[PDB]
């Protein structure tokens, strides 16, 4: 909802839901993701990906991204008010925020200890994804994720989070600002309360800068353009208004 003067119940219903929504479109769950983290790829198996072409490594990375797009789009559904906002306004708001939220859930399957990610059952480095030549965006992506893991967000925190980075009334494009405006005041509310209360507020001034996120998502989406208009690859649209927006 949209209304002024949140109550404490709606914000914190609104903490609650959140979470909720967040926990149900994780493709794994936290637990299991912590729990694989002695399962690591071997030397054989690193060489065996790198010896894969760069298009059957951009086969696979495109594959798990657009199934964690599309697990983003479902957790933007169940935010209160989201699918209350007109076509344009969900795809203006997904087209920008989707891929940023993914970047951020990324934190979750990063490792700091020894710098490995999970993908397709174990951890492996930055090495294994050596034949797509992207070192340079990767790297910015394991040191992205690994200055959001020095946070260690709750699943309340990285939940409120990536409402916010949704639920942000300053893309261009929306025919509804104020009403957007008026969802993203309650989220700022629910998630400074949160924080208050579970004595939390350090991690504010910790999050990364003003700017960070849209720029690494930008050359993110930017190099997939470029992979996807020289072999694209072929998705069955779960969305395809928003599909459309972003593949024509
Ligand atoms: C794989 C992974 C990277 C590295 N990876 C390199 C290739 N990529 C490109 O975009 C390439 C660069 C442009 C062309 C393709 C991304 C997929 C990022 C970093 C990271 F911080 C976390 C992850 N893993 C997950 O987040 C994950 C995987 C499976 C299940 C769950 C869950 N639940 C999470
Ligand atoms: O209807 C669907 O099921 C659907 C699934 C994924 C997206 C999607 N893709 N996407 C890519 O960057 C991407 C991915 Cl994940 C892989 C290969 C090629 C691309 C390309 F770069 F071409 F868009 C996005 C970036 C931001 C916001 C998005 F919503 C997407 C989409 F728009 C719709």
């Amino acid at each position: 909802p949209e209304a002024p003067y949140a109550s404490l119940t709606e914000i914190e219903h609104l903490v609650q839901s959140v979470s909720k929504s967040y926990r149900e479109t994780c493709q794994l769950r936290l637990e299991d993701l912590l729990r694989q983290r002695s399962n690591i790829f071997s030397r054989e198996e690193v060489t065996g990906y790198q010896r894969k072409s760069m298009w059957e490594m951009w086969e696979r990375c495109a594959h798990h991204l657009t199934e964690a797009i599309q697990y983003v789009v479902e957790f933007a559904k169940r935010l209160s008010g989201f699918m209350e906002l007109s076509q344009n306004d969900q795809i203006v708001l997904l087209k920008a925020g989707a891929m940023e939220v993914v970047l951020v859930r990324m934190c979750r399957a990063y490792n700091a200890d020894n710098r490995t990610v999970f993908f397709e059952g174990k951890y492996g480095g930055m090495e294994l994804f050596r034949a797509l030549g992207c070192s340079e965006l990767i790297s910015s992506i394991f040191d992205f994720s690994h200055s959001l893991s020095a946070l260690h967000f709750s699943e309340d925190e990285i939940a409120l989070y990536t409402a916010l980075v949704l639920i942000n009334a300053h893309r261009p494009g929306l025919q509804e600002k104020r009403k957007v405006e008026q969802l993203q005041y309650n989220l700022e509310l629910a998630f400074h309360h949160h924080l208050c209360k579970t004595h939390r507020q350090s991690i504010l001034a910790k999050l990364p800068p003003k700017g960070k996120l849209r720029s690494l998502c930008s050359q993110h989406v930017e190099r997939l353009q470029i992979f996807q208009h020289l072999h694209p690859i072929v998705v069955q649209a779960a969305f395809p208004p928003l599909y459309k927006e972003l593949f024509s």
